[PDB]
């Protein structure tokens, strides 16, 4: 079988640069945030599939908070990706990970957060915010592994494919 760096368990660390940080939820809802502070706060959600579009609760950046989601797959699941661009300010969608395997992954690099997007088995890291502040807090409601940058390849493959 696959041999990664993890699990993890769930945590709030200041994620270091160039590794995959690829969270592995068994649960639907809040799966993982992170913010630069100052103006980026960002978190995906997991949505079950079949979900006609409904406001569903998320505790994000420490507020209850309603949020749209939909997923109108009949067999994927479908990670979101919003942002808020000032503290008190509203999220909005900026990504989605459509899937059949319930993992995501994220990367801080060049001052940006990279993600996985699309619908696999070609989800790939099309899909970036800037951030700017390599010492970004990232926190996490799930398990966890990291893949260095170097094995870049082996992240896709399990985005895609899974372990
Ligand atoms: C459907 C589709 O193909 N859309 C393409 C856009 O997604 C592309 O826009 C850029 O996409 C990037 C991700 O792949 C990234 O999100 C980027 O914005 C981010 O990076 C810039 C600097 O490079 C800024 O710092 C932004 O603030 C930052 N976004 C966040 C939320 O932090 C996108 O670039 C922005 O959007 C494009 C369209 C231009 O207007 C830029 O001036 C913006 O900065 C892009 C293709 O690469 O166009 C679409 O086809």
């Amino acid at each position: 079988g696959s041999t990664l760096d993890g699990p993890y368990q769930p945590t709030t660390f200041n994620l270091p640069i160039d590794y995959w940080m690829l969270i592995a939820p068994t649960q639907i809802g809040r799966v993982a945030e992170g913010t630069n502070t100052t103006d980026r706060w960002f978190a995906c959600v997991l949505v079950e599939p079949n979900v006609q579009n409904t406001q569903r609760e998320y505790v994000l950046d420490g507020q209850t908070v309603q949020l749209q989601v939909s997923n109108n797959s009949s067999t994927l699941w479908k990670f979101i990706l919003f942002i808020k661009l000032e503290k008190n300010g509203a999220y909005s969608q900026y990504s989605t990970l459509s899937t059949s395997n319930k993992l995501c992954a994220w990367m801080k690099r060049e001052g940006r957060v990279y993600w996985y997007a699309g619908t696999t088995p070609n989800a790939s890291e099309s899909y970036y915010l800037t951030i700017n502040n390599d010492n970004s807090n990232v926190s996490c409601d799930a398990e966890f592994y990291l893949i260095p940058r170097s094995q870049t390849e082996l992240c896709t493959q399990y985005i895609n494919n899974g372990l």
